[PDB]
DNA sequence: TCATGTAAGCAGTCCGCG
DNA sequence: GCGGACTGCTTAC
């Protein structure tokens, strides 16, 4: 086989690299890399290495890795370019992997693990790791096994042995629930002291090291109390045994308003699950407890069990560890599910950098395009200091607030990847300028045209047209990666609604799901044979066609992410290739593209049409535009369709075969006006929306920018077996909302979308009616927790406190004196709840951390001075009353002449 | 919240507005 | 009471 890195390291003069060999197997060497940097050199001299603008250079070769930075120095104290690539072991990865990689995940050994700590002073600090360690659980992948380490004695309790019988039985048994397919995979190790525990560890880490390190929270917590655990009882150089080459290094993570500590591991790619599930989940969750995502992500109950955490493994310790084990499952649960491991391994070994640098856009594609460039023997820029400045991004039209009863929306595909693609926009194609006219000149097409002879954005920059860049060439490779798996994702979407439908007829029969691939649409013969499939049997289906949707919707959002991750980083200072010019030349072309082909659609409407100056196109944000499609419907006339989805039928045809062309025409023109590379302005038909034919329905509405919501029927092809209730930016949207009150706006929109007035008003009277009843956590307002010190004056709100910090004081104060009582963290995320006036707490809100119950010393006086008329009118009523205002239609029955019968 | 960008919405504080 | 200036937070793209 090819061989392929694992880790590497630069420690001083060495690169230490991990690898498998040729034949499979696991290798580390220590590398003398001797690393070449340039600089530029005379014209009349020959040489094959040139930088990116076509000037020669001379590479100088280093005695080793410290020379090479002490001549980067040197240069910046003379004032000369010191080109190439500074990060040595990109470069050395690149000598060594000379070739597109390709990687065997089998061979690589991903570890899962989580500890438990005992604590009875409140949270165990990893710098200080002052507790015993009690358990751990360590799952590796190439064994596919789970070590576990259960320590029995302890000065916070001796405790007997964990039974894997207990933990195999149902709750209802006095089990544990651990699940059947782990239980021969458990390798149960119990210890008489910490001492022999952590040896024991540390001697297996060594033969089963790590080198994708994962679990939750395992950068902050786990890894940082491990390390600082064994240095404590055994000093330094037994803890930096955790590192292959025994380098560790305490980094110091700063953001806006303090730092915190982590442990570099030399050798060791940590991929924290809950940073990669904060990069690559697409949510905004109210908590990041593994018992909150998990019960999200998986539908499984929180484990369950009584008193507090730091009593639990001397009153349970049974249950201590079933529940440790567990905790690591469901990390593995939710990885076969989202595969966001086998995401960042793809992106590492294609971009040829540390697995763990997959975090960094700015460090992937500073990689891809070092690597790219070096092929053709060029030279990379050195990186430069810039001011941060700001610069100018997309259009968002003002939409009139309203009902909107039939729309068609359209939208550009990979908009900012195809502006670079189509302009040609890289740091060394820069042509120049020409003088800006106003943007709407251009909008309008009349302003004089920019160029004769190289490619234009509106923001006066000029491309060359002979060759593309290296930016347009590597973007458009992830760009085609992308779109196959975007196809996947949508073929398995598309499969699904097959399914659904015939959920509707299931047969009285006991059958076995079929063996199909969920990521291409079924023949005709697997339809046939769907129809004919039980219930038990087409759930399965569903949920394995969901699963393969799913795990293309990693594969294909976090590629488009990826790219729309280099637009942006051309105006983040710290990328090598930052030039605000370029930044802004794409920004400038969308705003130009959106306003341009909401004229073009206008002018092609209005003339099928037969009218003059009307807005057809009712609202776009970036690269999307809302049509309004009620005079196509009524040219037609609703009592000539038979059902939904026969007008459904229609304007999808409608929208492929008259308003795909006139838009393709119009964007083949501003292509021409502004002499671009290659025309790939492409805008598809996205939503078809409406009321159900014969109902009272409004069908959608918008309230403002970036504020809307439609009933949807078919979306990017996908026709949907029952209609789905698009809403952006709306409260039942945000993580803010309460969980109930998300639920209950969102009926309220889809009975004001599909039902009518009267239908709305039924259901709101009867929410306003029984909320009171709603569990607290469920009625509970969620915020992130920024700056809780800096409003805090002797426990009391300083001046501009906001409402979120006001009630963690109140809360604060609630349960002074309390070792135990949950902390609230700096950063991390509360529910709140107004107080009604009078309350014992002394102030009008309290909050507590999100995804728990507020502590049982309080939580009745929570209970009891709940303010549910506040609750109400801020969560509910208020957002309601901007939805239905926006829509022309009353949530409350008006008072009229009837009402004298 | 260490980790690519800008546009823009709403909650809430403070306080003017005769 | 509501709107502007401002902070804080959160989405849409
Ligand atoms: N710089 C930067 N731009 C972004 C980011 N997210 C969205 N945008 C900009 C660039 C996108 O091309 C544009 C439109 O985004 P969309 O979500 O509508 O999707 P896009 O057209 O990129 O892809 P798609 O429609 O799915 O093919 O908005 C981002 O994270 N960084
Ligand atoms: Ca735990
Ligand atoms: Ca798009
Ligand atoms: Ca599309
Ligand atoms: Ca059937
Ligand atoms: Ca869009």
């Amino acid at each position: 086989m090819k061989e392929f890195y694992l880790t590497v390291e630069q420690i001083g003069d060495s690169i230490f690299e991990r690898y498998i060999d040729s034949n499979g197997r696991e290798r580390t060497r220590e590398v003398e890399y001797k690393p070449s940097l340039f600089a530029h050199c005379p014209e009349s001299q020959a040489t094959k290495y040139f930088d990116i603008y076509g000037k020669p250079c001379t590479r100088k070769l280093f005695a080793n890795m410290r020379d090479a930075s002490q001549w980067i120095k040197r240069m910046e104290d003379i004032g000369l370019e010191a080109l190439g690539m500074d990060d040595f072991k990109l470069a050395y990865l690149s000598d060594t992997y000379n070739y597109e990689i390709k990687y065997d995940h089998t061979k690589i050994r991903v570890a899962n693990f989580d500890i438990e700590v005992t604590s009875p002073d409140g949270f165990p600090e990893p710098s200080q790791a002052k507790h015993p360690i009690d358990a751990i659980t360590h799952y590796d992948s190439i064994d596919d096994r789970f070590y576990v380490f259960d320590l029995l004695n302890s000065p916070y309790g001796n405790v007997e042995e964990w039974s894997i019988e207990i933990a195999a039985k149902l709750q209802e048994q006095g089990g544990d629930e651990v699940p059947s397919e782990i239980i021969d995979k458990i390798i149960y190790m119990p210890f008489d002291n910490e001492k022999e525990l952590l040896m024991e560890y540390l001697n297996f880490w060594q033969q089963k090291t790590p080198v994708i390190l994962t679990g939750w929270n395992v950068e902050s917590f786990a890894i940082p109390y491990v390390y600082n655990r064994i240095k404590n009882i055994f000093g330094e150089s037994t803890a930096k045994r955790l590192s292959p080459h025994r380098k560790t290094r305490v980094k110091v993570i700063e953001n806006m308003y303090g730092s915190r500590e982590i442990i570099t591991l030399f050798g060791i790619s940590v991929l924290d699950y809950i940073d990669l599930y904060k990069k690559f989940s697409f949510t905004n969750q109210p908590s990041y407890s593994l018992d909150y995502i998990s019960e999200f992500e998986l539908n499984v109950g929180k484990l369950k069990y009584d008193g507090p955490i730091s009593k639990l493994r001397e009153s349970n310790h049974q249950r201590y560890i079933s529940y440790n084990i567990i905790a690591v499952y469901r990390v593995l649960q939710i990885d076969a599910k989202r595969q966001f491991i086998n995401l960042s391994l793809d992106m590492g070994y294609y971009a040829k950098i540390q697995i763990q640098s997959v975090f960094s856009p700015i460090k992937t594609w500073d990689a891809i395009i070092f690597n790219s460039l070096k092929e053709q023997n060029k030279v990379i820029p050195q990186g430069r200091s810039h001011p941060v400045q700001p610069y100018p991004g997309a259009f968002v039209k003002e939409p009139i607030p309203n009902r909107y009863k039939y729309v068609m929306s359209f939208d550009l595909t990979s908009l900012y990847p195809s502006i670079i693609r189509q302009v040609n926009i890289s740091p060394e194609t820069i042509a120049g300028t020409f003088k800006v006219a106003p943007l709407h000149d251009y909008i309008n097409a009349v302003a004089e045209r920019p160029s004769d002879v190289y490619s234009c954005s509106p923001n006066g920059m000029m491309y060359y047209k002979d060759r593309d860049g290296v930016v347009p060439t590597e973007i458009t490779k992830v760009f085609n990666q992308r779109k196959e798996h975007k196809g996947y994702m949508l073929a398995a979407q598309r499969n699904g609604e097959i399914i659904k439908e015939a959920l509707h007829n299931p047969n009285l029969s006991v059958d076995e799901p079929l063996d199909v691939d969920y990521r291409f649409d079924f023949s005709d013969e697997i339809k046939e044979k769907i129809k004919k499939l039980s219930a038990k049997s087409l759930n399965e289906m569903l949920f394995r066609a969901q699963r393969t949707e799913v795990a293309g919707m990693t594969a294909q959002i976090n590629r488009k992410a990826l790219i729309n991750g280099l637009a942006g980083a051309l105006g983040n200072v710290w990328f090598r290739y930052y030039d605000l010019r370029n930044a802004t030349a794409i920004t400038t072309f969308g705003q130009m593209a959106l306003q341009w082909i909401e004229r073009k659609v206008n002018e092609y409407l209005n003339e099928v049409c037969g009218t003059e100056g009307e807005a057809f196109v009712l609202y776009g944000d970036t690269d999307s535009i809302y049509v309004s499609a009620d005079k196509i419907i009524d040219k037609v006339g609703e009592s000539k369709f038979r059902d939904t989805n026969h007008w459904v039928d229609f304007l999808d045809k409608f929208a492929r075969e008259r308003m795909e062309p006139a838009i393709d025409r119009g964007f083949r023109e501003m292509c021409e006006y502004m002499n671009n590379k290659q025309h790939l302005m492409f805008m598809d038909r996205e939503a078809i929306a409406g009321p159900p034919l014969g109902s009272k329905g409004i069908g959608g509405f918008w309230t403002g920018k970036k504020r809307y919501a439609l009933n949807v029927w078919d979306m990017e092809g996908t026709r949907y077996a029952e209609p789905k209730l698009k809403i952006m930016g709306l409260e039942t949207q945000k993580s803010s909302t309460p969980k109930a009150v998300q639920k209950a706006l969102k009926e309220c929109i889809r009975r004001m979308l599909q039902e009518g007035e009267e239908s709305l008003q039924e259901y709101f009277k009867e929410f306003e009616k029984e909320f009171r009843q709603l569990n607290y956590i469920s009625i509970a307002s969620v915020s992130s927790a920024n700056n809780i010190a800096k409003y805090d004056v002797g426990g009391f709100p300083g001046p501009k406190c906001p409402f979120h910090i006001r009630g963690i004081l109140t809360y604060n104060r609630a349960i002074k004196g309390n070792i135990d009582a949950p902390q609230v963290v700096e950063g991390e995320k509360v529910y709140v709840l107004p107080l009604r006036e009078g309350n014992p707490f002394g102030d009008k809100c309290i909050a507590w951390p999100s995804g728990t119950e507020i502590t049982d010393l309080i939580k009745d006086d929570v209970l009891h001075w709940m303010d549910y008329t506040v609750l109400l009118e801020k969560t509910f009523i208020k957002p309601l009353e901007g939805f239905t205002s926006a829509a022309k239609l009353d949530y409350e029955k008006k008072a009229s002449l009837f009402d004298m019968f």
